């Protein structure tokens, strides 16, 4: 019931101890999901579940700088299921983003973009019904 793509402002950027929670349901014949933590036009952290990349399910993570994608980091563990409700938690830690899905740790992504306080937007897109997007400090 939120409109997708959805932009969640992150006022003053991110900081260690900030927890971002996304609740939604994957659409039945989903192809992709994306979370894009942005620093202006750059994408500090792109989190991209792909449901059918050569008939395999994979999560691709990357950074986009000056319109150029970098080296992908790929994860073979794939917790999403078409048609099913999910929870994504992204905890900012000093050295990484730490991602858990459905309360199970999934992956960490080392900070490539250093100016955490300038990562001031989260875009949420793809083949989901989005229920809520929020943040809190733990
Ligand atoms: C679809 O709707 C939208 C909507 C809005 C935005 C976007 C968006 O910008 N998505 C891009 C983003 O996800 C980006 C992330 O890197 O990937 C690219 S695809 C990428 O293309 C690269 C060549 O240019 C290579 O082929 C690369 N593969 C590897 O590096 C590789 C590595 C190891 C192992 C391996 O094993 C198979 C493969 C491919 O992932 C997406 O197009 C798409």
């Amino acid at each position: 019931m939120l409109i997708v793509p959805y932009n969640l402002p992150l006022p003053g950027g991110v900081v260690p101890r900030m927890l971002i929670t996304i609740l939604g349901t994957v659409k039945p014949n989903a192809n992709r999901i994306a979370l894009d933590f942005q620093r202006g036009n750059d994408v500090a952290f792109h989190f991209n579940p792909r449901f059918n990349e050569n008939n395999r399910r994979v999560i691709v993570c990357n950074t986009k700088l000056d319109n150029n994608w970098g080296r992908e980091e790929r994860q073979s563990v794939f917790p999403f299921e078409s048609g099913k409700p999910f929870k994504i938690q992204v905890l900012v830690e000093p050295d990484h983003f730490k991602v858990a899905v459905n309360d199970a740790h999934l992956l960490q992504y080392n900070h490539r973009v250093k100016k955490l306080n300038e990562i001031s937007k989260l875009g949420i897109s793809g083949d989901i019904d989005l229920t809520s997007a929020s943040y809190t400090m733990i």
